[PDB]
């Protein structure tokens, strides 16, 4: 019977900071994060149905499975049992959050099942128990929901939110493959075993420049403990780094392990001009401009 339909919007993320602990057994490190959502979002629709059912449309969306190996998929599961229920679902997905991006488009998808189930069925679960949720189903589901930017310490433990006081503008530009995570940390241990590469400080200074919504204050802080080890794997990212900085980007860092290079531009019509420099010039596949922050998996229908 019931016929109505819910749809929320979920952004992608990128991250701002990233320091990664030394090598702990069994074999994990441990993530401290600044969080940021930007303007690259899915749009994910929920209707009763009589069974479960997933399909996702957009650049890319041929490529997901549209099975219980889809964290969307996932998500209904978890959210109908958390309730007792049987996930009647169809979820239907509007994807622009880029495939295979690095930007968590699959955990965003998730913590928007969460919240428009929540809504479609009129339940209200509370924040804390769709978090809890958003845990089981994997460590970049809890940040989709919070949004804006956020603080992680990578110990389980509640985000942290930071506010801004004015939008920052983005250039996200994506490389044609992306690198395994795995390798990545395997390369990071490596080049710390022979070498001693790039430090971070800790993360104070990134929040207070978020803080006065100042990007030339921020720009200089931007950094990512895995960028050497991605850089040691795909040379490209360091001149293509180099790239978005001579079209006029502030500084350009490689998110989490890539594909996503992040640049911080001063304004709108400066991302603008950097992104169409980039887009012409070869160095990626895709290049777009976003905002940030924004909010987390929220309802818009
Ligand atoms: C959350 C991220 O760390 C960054 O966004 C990654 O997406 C990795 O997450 P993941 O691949 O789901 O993590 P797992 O499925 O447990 O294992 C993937 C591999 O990446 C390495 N890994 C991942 C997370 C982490 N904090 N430290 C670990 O060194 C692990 O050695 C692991 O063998």
């Amino acid at each position: 019977m019931p016929t109505g339909s819910v749809t929320v919007r979920v952004p992608g993320k990128v991250n701002l900071y990233l320091a990664v602990g030394d090598r702990r057994e069994d074999g994990y490190h441990e993530l401290t994060t600044v969080f940021h959502a930007v303007s690259l979002v899915d749009e994910v629709t929920v209707r009763n149905a009589d069974v479960l059912s997933l399909e996702l449309v957009g650049e890319g969306a041929d490529q997901l499975p549209t099975d219980e190996r889809n964290l969307a998929w996932q998500a209904a599961e978890l959210m109908a049992e958390h309730v007792g229920r049987a996930p009647d679902v169809s979820i239907m997905i509007d994807k622009s959050i880029p495939v295979a991006g690095g930007m968590a488009g699959g955990s965003a998808d998730a913590a928007a099942v969460l919240v428009a189930m929540n809504s479609l069925w009129e339940l209200n679960v509370p924040r804390r128990d769709l978090r809890m949720l958003a845990a089981r189903l994997g460590s970049d589901v809890p940040f989709a929901l919070h949004g804006g930017t956020a603080l992680g310490t990578g110990r389980g433990e509640e985000l942290a939110t930071v506010l801004s006081r004015n939008t920052f503008h983005w250039v996200l530009a994506f490389a044609d493959s992306g690198l395994l995570t795995s390798a990545v940390y395997n390369e990071l241990d490596r080049l710390r075993e022979v070498g001693d590469p790039p430090r971070l400080g800790e993360p104070g200074p990134v929040l207070a420049a978020l803080a006065a919504g100042d990007p030339d204050q921020l720009a200089p802080l931007l950094g990512n403990e895995m960028q050497a080890a991605a850089v040691s794997l795909d040379p490209a990212l360091a001149r293509a780094l180099r790239a978005g900085v001579e079209a006029g980007a502030l500084a350009g860092i490689v998110s989490g392990s890539g594909p996503t290079c992040a640049f911080l531009c001063t304004s709108a019509s400066s991302a603008i001009d950097v992104g169409a420099q980039l887009s012409g010039a070869g160095v990626c596949r895709t290049v777009r401009v976003a905002t940030g922050p924004v909010p987390g998996a929220r309802v818009v229908s």
